[PDB]
C-alpha cells in the first residue's frame, strides 16, 4: 500500500522492485511533507513482547521452510509461557545466530552486507563480570584480528531485564586513539575521544598523552559501576601508514589500527534488547584515509600533506585539498595491504555491494538501504552506488543507536 | 503534529532551529516508513500533466501565493491586498485562470529559485534578471528571446543569471516548450561501431533534430539546435548563431598533453525543460540560467560512464598503473580534469565557481535563511559535490527536504506527450 | 508499512490482525489529513499493461499453487508477446472465471461475499451485436432468476479496445422501473430513473405512463448507437407486496421486481476493461423496504403507510415514521418469502458478513469493508457490522464506477 | 495538492465547497491506500501520552491558537495580537509553558466544540457555560466544582451546556483526572453465573470503586461516585448528592406494562475522560455536558448486547414472535424503547431530542458553517444514528473529516497509567 516501489539505477537504466519494505513496522522520521534523509538521529512490558517475539519466531520458522511446523508452534507457546511467567524470555542458540546475521542484514548504513551471512557469532550471555566481558572481547579480538586476515564478528552480552542491570561497553569503538585537550585550545589525538579520555582519566587510567594512544576498555557488568582494561597491546594489530611514491610520508608519523569495531550500538531481537553487543568487519580505506583522518574536527591532517606535497595552498580552485585527499588514502590502502591487513577500496566496495543489493532484489524483495552513508566521502559519483537509487526502510532484527552509558548512569 | 525541527552542523556542532518547514503544501514522497531520499522523480500524488487547474485548485494555490506576495512586501491586510484578491478571483471565476501582475512575476520567479532544494547556487537567489515572454506567440518569437537571453546570460563570460518566461498554460494543448533540456548542449550519435560519439545524454533528441531536417557534422562536440514549441504547434528548429555560444577549450595547468585530449565545454549552463509554478499558474517554458560549478563538468559530463565517459583516457596519458582499483588511479585523474576545467574557464575569463568556495558559500546562504526566513529546504543528496563529499562543508551539515511554492518542477518530455 | 493493521469488534472484544492491505495497489481517496470514507465517488499504453497482466497472472497461478511453474512462466512470455504485437491481451476462461470471482470479493461495498466463490459466469466476450448482448442478458435473467430460486450470476461482453468500441447496458439495472416527470413537478414511478425513461421515449419506446413500468433495455454494441429491447415478461419476476397483519397494505399497490441486476459497472482484471459486465445476487430486504421505497428521492411512501397505520403524525418524537419503516420492511421480506423468492434480511446478511470477515482474515489476511456501505440503512447497532470496525482498501480485479454513456455518447 | 473539495448531498442535490479544511493540522489516520473511518481510536502519529509538550511543539501550536484567536475578533496584525503573542513566547521560553487569558480559555472550550467531528449536537456550540476551575488545588476542591456543574447543567430539568475546566498540565505527574469516563453512569457487578448486574461497561471501574471503599447496593440502576484525582495524586472517592441527580422513570403511552421493566435513566450526558487540547495546553480533566438525543439511551444503552441488552425481554412482553429473524422482532421493540424513552423524559420536562430533530440541525448547522466559515468537520460514521439511519437527512449528507484544534481528545484510561 503500494504494494511495489521501483529503484532506478540511471547508468544501467536497470529497474528493480521491492516489495520487502511491506515488511516493515518502525517509522524512519520522514513523513510525506519532510524528508530526514540527511538527519545523522532522526522498560519492555508482558503486553509489547508477546507480538515482537511471535514477529520474530515466525520469521525464524518461515526461513528455515519450517513455517506452521509442530516444532514452530511449540516453541511460540515455550516463548509465550516463558514470558508469562518471567516476563521475558530467552532465545535459542540458532535463533541468536540468524537473529545477529539478519540485523546486519538489515543496517541499512553498512556498506559491507554482501558478507553478512559470514559472521562469527560469540554467545556471552552467561557472562556476568566486568573481567569477564574483558576475557571475552579478548577472545574475540584475537579471532577478528587473525594476523591481518580479519574475520567479521560479533559478541553478545546478556540481553536487558530491568535497565538497572544493563551490560554495556563504554567505548565506542573497541580500539581507538585517545584524544586530549591542548591548554592552546588545541586537541592532541583523536578530539572525537576527548570526553571518553577524560572519564578513563578520572577513572585512573595513565595516559602517554601522545597522538595515537589506544584507549583501554571501561566495561559495565549488570548495571554496576564500569572497570578499566587495557586490551594487552601485542593483541592490537596497527599498520604504520606509508606512501608508494613519496618517502616523506612516513615522516608524518601517522599510524592507524586494523580492526573496526562498533561497541555502542543495542542488537535487537524479537524485542530483547542486546546492550552490549561489539561487533566488527573490516575497514575500507575512505572510513581512516578521508573521514579519520581529514575530517576537520578529526585528525584533520589535509594541511601538512598538502604542504609536504608542496602544492599552492592559496586558491581553493587549484584543488590542492582534493589532491592530497588522494594521496592519503592511496597510502592508507597501500600500507594495510603491504602489511597483509585485509581492507578494501571504495571502488571495489561499492561493487561488491551493487551485486549484494541486486542478489538481495532476486531473493529477498528489496535491500533497504542509506544513500547519504552508502556513497563513499569520495569520489562519489565515480562509484556506482552514486547513481543508485535506493529505499530506506527499518527492518527487525536490527541494530540501533543508543544513549551514551555516561548520559544516564548513576554511580 | 506541527513541530520546530532542529538540524545540526556535525563538524561545527551550530544547531539551526526550522519553522519554515510548517508551510509546506507540497509532498515529498517518503512516507513515515520508508524514505525515498535518493529517488530522483518521487510520486508525490501531483495531478496528471497532462490536466489543467480546475478553479477548485486555483482559488487556492493563488490566495495563498497573493498572500505570501503582499507579506513580503509588508502589505499584508492591505486594501490594496485585498483589492487584488477580489480581481484575483473575479478572473478565475469568470475565466477559470488569471494573469500576474508583473512584480509578482518577479518575485514568483526569484522565489522559485529560492525554492529549489537542489540548487547549490541558492545565495545569489535574489539577483535574478527576469525577461517577461508571456507576449510571445510564435516559435521563431521564442527563437528571438532565447538569444536575447543567451547574450544577456553571457555577457563575454561574465555570466548573470536569468531567466525567459513564456506565456503559461491553458487548455493544456497551447503549451510552450523548449524541447531542449538545456540551451545548450552537444549532440550524441549512435556509431555503426556500437559506441556513441558525443554526449550519450543527447542521442533521442539528436535524433528528433535529424528526423525534422537537421544536418549534423556528427562530431564530438556539436552544439545542437534549438527546437521550440509555442502555442501547442509542432516544434521548428533554430540554430543559434554561433557567436552567442561561448565555449572553453579545455586545458591543463601543468599537462601539456591535455589539450590535445580535444575536450572543450560551453560556457552558459542553462536548463530549459522544467515547469515553473507561481500561484498555480504553470510555465512551461521558462528556461533559466546562472554559472558552472566545475565538478557539474569534470565529473558529470566528463567523467559519467553514460556521458564523456572520460577517465580511461585521461588516466592513460598520465601513465596510471591501472591494473588494481586500488591504485586510485580513477580519483587522480578524476582531479587532474577538474583541476583542468576550472583553469580552462578561468584563464578564458569565463564565470565558473569550485565545489569548495560553492559549498562554503551554500552554507553562509543556509544560515541567513534560518535567521531571516526560518529555514532553508536542501535536498543533501544533490547538494553534496560528486568527488571530495566529505572535505566540502555541505556534507557535514544536516538538512531538511521540503517542498515549498513558487517553484521549479518537473515535466515530461514533449516528444512523449505531443500529437503532430 | 505498516505491516500489521488491527480491526477491532466493540462487542465481541475479538481483535483481528490484517495483512491483506498490503496487496492494495490503488489510491481510496483519503489522506492522512482527511478522511472521504462517506463521499460516494471520491485507453491502457502497451507499458501501463505489462504489469497489470503481469500482477494478475502472478496472482492467478499463485492462486492455484502453482506459482514459479512451467505453465505460468509461460503463460506469462504469452500474454506479454501477445501485448507486444496486439497493444492487449485475452483472458482464458480460467482467468475470467477467477478475475470475476475475485471483483465480488474485494467488492468492499457488497454485504453478500460470503457467496464469492459461488458466481456462475457467462462468457459472452464473443458477442459483436445489441441483439446479441439482447440475448445474452435474456439467457442471464431466466438463470439467475430459476423461478424465485435466485442465483448469483455475472455475463461478460468484450473488453474495451480503442475506447471507440465499448459495449455499454445503458440501464443502471436490468430491471428497473420507469420514472414520469408531471407537469405540477411530482414524479410518476421510479424518480431516479426520469432521466433514462426520457432517453427511452425518445428512442421510439411507448411508455405504459404506469408506477411500475419495467424499462426496456438500451443496449450498445461494439461503440455503436445502442438499441432498444424489451425484456421478455414471463422473464420478469416481480412480487406483490403485502403484510402479514395488516390486510390493508396490499391495496398500497405496491411491488417489486425478484432480481436485482447491476449493470452499469465496469470489471477491471489485469489491466482489461470489461465495460459491459451485468451480475446479480439477491435482495437484502433493506435495499427496497428502506431505500427503494422511503428514500425521499425515491418512491417515498412513509407518509401513506403512516397515514394507513393511524400513527400521530404530528411530532417527529413519536417515531411515526421509523414505526412505518419497520412495518414496510417487514412486508417486504413476508412478500418475497410467501412466493419462494430468494431473499435476506438485514440481520441474517449481516451476521453472515461478519462470519465472512473471519473466514477472510484465516484465509486471506484481511477483507477490504466499507463500513458506511456495510451497515444497513435501519437498525444499524443492532446489527453486528455497526460493532465491526473495517479497513478499507481496494485490490484488483474490481468492479469499477464509470460515467453515464449518455455523457460520453456521440450519436 | 491543496484544493478546495465538494460536499453533496444526495436527496436534496445540494452541493457544498469545503475550503476550511486546508486549515487542518492533525492526522486522522487514514492513508491514500488504506481508510480507517470506521476504525474508533486510529493511530494518529501523535506523541507518548505520558510525554509533555516540549518548547518546540509549543511555540508553534501557542502561534497558531494566538492568531486564530485574533483572527476571530477581527483584530489580526493588530498592537494587542502582536503584544500578547510576545508575551505568550516569553513564557514559553521562561517557563516551558504558558497561561491562557479567560477569554481565550472560553473561545477554546467553545471551538473545541465547534471542532468535534463527532458531535452531532454542534449547532449548539456557541451557547456554552465555561467553568473556569483553574484555580483549584484539590480532590475536595474538584468535587464542588463538578457538584456546581451537575446543578448548573441540570438546571431542574431544563438542561444547559456547560463545561468545568481544570489545571492545565504541567510535568504529567502532576495530572487532574477525573476517574468516571461520564459524571453519571451506573454501577456493573459480575455475577456468578456469568452475567452482569448494571450496566457491563462500567464493571472495571466499580471494581476499582469497592476497592477504594465504596459500599456498593449491588443493585441494577447504582449511581457511581467520582473518583477525583488532584495534581497527581492518588485519587478520592466522593459520592454526588442524590438530590443533584436528576433520573427518569421510564415508561410507555400506550404499553401500560412498561414501567414493570423498572427501567430508568439520568438526565445529564456530561463527558469526564477527554482531554481538551487548546494552543499545545492539554487539559486533562474537562467535564462537559449537553443533554441527550433519544437513541444513545433507547438504542445504545439499552439494546447493545454489551449493555443493558434489553430486546429480548420488551420483544416477549410485547408477544412477538421471536422466532425467525425476518419477522424484525428486534426492530419492532427497538422503536417502542425509544419511544418510550422521549416520551418520559418530556414527560418529566427533562430535556431530550429524537434523532429525527437532532440531524435536521445538524444538516443546518453544516450549511450555516459552510457558509461562514468554509467547512464543517464531521465522521458520518457518529453522526449517522445508530436506527432509522436512511429515513435521517445525515444519511444521505456527504461530510468530510478532519481534526481541527482546538479540540476534544482520548486519552489513556487512568488505572492503566496511575502510580499510587
Ligand atoms: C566485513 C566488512 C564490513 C565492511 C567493509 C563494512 C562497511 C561499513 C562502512 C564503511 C560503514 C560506514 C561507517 C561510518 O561511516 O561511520 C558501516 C557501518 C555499519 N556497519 Fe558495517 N561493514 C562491515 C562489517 C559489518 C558487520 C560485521 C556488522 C554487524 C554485524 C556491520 C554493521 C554495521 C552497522 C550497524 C553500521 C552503522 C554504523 C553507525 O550507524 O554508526 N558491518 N559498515
Ligand atoms: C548562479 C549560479 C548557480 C549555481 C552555481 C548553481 C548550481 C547548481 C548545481 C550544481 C545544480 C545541480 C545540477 C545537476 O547536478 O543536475 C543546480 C540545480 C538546480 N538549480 Fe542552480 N545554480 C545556479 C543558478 C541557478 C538559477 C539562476 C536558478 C533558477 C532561476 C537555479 C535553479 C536550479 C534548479 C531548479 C535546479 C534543479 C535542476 C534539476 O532538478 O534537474 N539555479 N544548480
Ligand atoms: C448473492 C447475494 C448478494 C447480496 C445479499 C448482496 C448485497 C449487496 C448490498 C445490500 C449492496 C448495497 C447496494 C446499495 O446499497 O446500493 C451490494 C453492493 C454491491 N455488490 Fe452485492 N450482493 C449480492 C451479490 C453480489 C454479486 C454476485 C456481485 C458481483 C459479482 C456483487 C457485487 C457488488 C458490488 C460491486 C456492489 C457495490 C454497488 C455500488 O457501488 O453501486 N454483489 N451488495
Ligand atoms: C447540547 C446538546 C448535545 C447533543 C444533542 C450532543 C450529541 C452528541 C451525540 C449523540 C454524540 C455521540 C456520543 C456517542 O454515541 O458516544 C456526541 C458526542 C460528542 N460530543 Fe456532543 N452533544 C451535545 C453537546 C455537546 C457539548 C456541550 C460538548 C462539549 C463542550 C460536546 C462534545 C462532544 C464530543 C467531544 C463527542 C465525541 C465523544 C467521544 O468521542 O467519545 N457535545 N454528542
Ligand atoms: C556523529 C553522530 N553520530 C555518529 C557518529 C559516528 C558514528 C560511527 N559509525 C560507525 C563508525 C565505525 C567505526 C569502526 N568500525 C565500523 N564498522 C565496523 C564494521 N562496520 C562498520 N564503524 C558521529
Ligand atoms: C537523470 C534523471 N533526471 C534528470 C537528470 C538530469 C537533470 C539535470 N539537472 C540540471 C542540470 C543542469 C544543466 C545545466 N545547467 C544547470 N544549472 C544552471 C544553473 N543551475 C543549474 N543545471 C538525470
Ligand atoms: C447514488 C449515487 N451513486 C450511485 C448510486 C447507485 C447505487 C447502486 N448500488 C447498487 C444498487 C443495486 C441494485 C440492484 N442490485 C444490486 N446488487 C446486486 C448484487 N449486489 C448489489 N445493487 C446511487
Ligand atoms: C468504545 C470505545 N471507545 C469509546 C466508547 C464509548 C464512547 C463514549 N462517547 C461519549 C458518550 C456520551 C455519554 C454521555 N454524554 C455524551 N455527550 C454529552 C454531550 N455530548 C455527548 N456522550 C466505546
Ligand atoms: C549530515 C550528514 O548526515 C552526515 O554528515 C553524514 C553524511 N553521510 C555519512 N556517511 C557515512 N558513511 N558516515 C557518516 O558519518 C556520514 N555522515
Ligand atoms: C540516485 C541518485 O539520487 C542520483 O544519481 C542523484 C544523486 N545526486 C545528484 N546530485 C546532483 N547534483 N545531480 C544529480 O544528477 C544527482 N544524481
Ligand atoms: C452520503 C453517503 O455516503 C451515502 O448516502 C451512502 C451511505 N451509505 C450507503 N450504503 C449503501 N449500502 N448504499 C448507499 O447507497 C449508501 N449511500
Ligand atoms: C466500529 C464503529 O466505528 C463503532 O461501532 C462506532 C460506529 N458508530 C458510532 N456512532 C456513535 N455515535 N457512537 C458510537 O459509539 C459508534 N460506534
Ligand atoms: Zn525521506
Ligand atoms: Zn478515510
Amino acid at each position: 500500500c503500494p504494494r511495489f516501489l521501483k529503484v532506478k539505477n540511471w547508468e544501467t537504466e536497470v529497474v528493480l522492485t521491492d516489495t520487502l519494505h511491506l515488511k516493515s513496522t518502525l517509522e524512519t522520521g520522514c513523513t510525506e511533507y519532510i524528508c530526514m534523509g540527511s538527519i545523522m538521529h532522526p522498560v519492555a512490558t508482558k503486553d509489547q513482547l508477546f507480538p515482537l517475539a511471535k514477529e520474530f519466531i515466525d520469521q525464524y520458522y518461515s526461513s528455515i521452510k519450517r513455517f506452521g511446523s509442530k516444532a514452530h508452534m511449540e516453541r511460540l507457546e515455550e516463548v509465550n509461557k516463558e514470558i508469562d511467567t518471567t516476563s521475558t524470555y530467552q532465545l535459542k542458540d540458532t535463533e541468536l545466530i540468524y537473529g545477529a546475521k539478519h540485523a546486519w542484514r538489515n543496517a541499512s548504513r553498512c556498506v559491507g552486507r554482501i558478507q553478512w551471512s559470514k559472521l562469527q557469532v560469540f554467545d556471552a550471555r552467561d557472562c556476568t563480570t566486568a573481567h569477564g566481558m574483558f576475557n571475552y572481547i579478548c577472545n574475540h579480538v584475537k579471532y577478528a584480528t587473525n594476523k591481518g586476515n580479519l574475520r567479521s564478528a560479533i559478541t553478545i552480552f546478556p540481553q536487558r531485564t530491568d535497565g538497572k542491570h544493563d551490560f554495556r561497553v563504554w567505548n565506542s569503538q573497541l580500539i581507538r586513539y585517545a584524544g586530549y585537550k591542548q591548554p592552546d585550545g588545541s586537541t592532541l589525538g583523536d578530539p572525537a575521544n576527548v570526553q571518553f579520555t577524560e572519564i578513563c582519566i578520572q577513572q585512573g587510567w595513565k595516559p602517554p598523552r601522545g597522538r595515537f594512544d589506544v584507549l583501554p576498555l571501561l566495561l559495565q557488568a549488570n548495571g554496576n559501576d564500569p572497570e578499566l582494561f587495557q586490551i594487552p597491546p601485542e593483541l592490537v594489530l596497527e599498520v604504520p601508514i606509508r606512501h608508494p611514491k613519496f618517502e616523506w610520508f612516513k615522516d608524518l608519523g601517522l599510524k592507524w589500527y586494523g580492526l573496526p569495531a562498533v561497541s555502542n550500538m543495542l542488537l535487537e531481537i524479537g524485542g530483547l534488547e542486546f546492550s552490549a553487543c561489539p561487533f566488527s568487519g573490516w575497514y575500507m580505506g575512505t572510513e581512516i584515509g578521508v573521514r579519520d583522518y581529514c575530517d576537520n574536527s578529526r585528525y584533520n591532517i589535509l594541511e601538512e600533506v598538502a604542504k609536504k606535497m608542496n602544492l599552492d595552498m592559496r586558491k581553493t580552485s587549484s584543488l590542492w585539498k582534493d589532491q592530497a585527499l588522494v594521496e592519503i588514502n592511496i597510502a592508507v590502502l597501500y600500507s594495510f595491504q603491504s602489511d597483509k591487513v585485509t581492507i578494501v577500496d571504495h571502488h571495489s566496495a561499492t561493487e561488491s555491494f551493487i551485486k549484494h543489493m541486486e542478489n538481495e532484489y532476486r531473493c529477498r524483495g528489496g535491500c533497504p538501504a542509506d544513500w547519504v552513508w552508502i556513497v563513499p566521502p569520495m569520489s562519489g559519483s565515480i562509484t556506482p552506488v552514486f547513481h543508485q537509487e535506493m529505499l530506506n526502510y527499518r527492518l527487525t532484527p536490527s541494530f540501533e543507536y543508543q544513549p551514551d552509558p555516561w548520559n544516564t548512569h548513576v554511580w
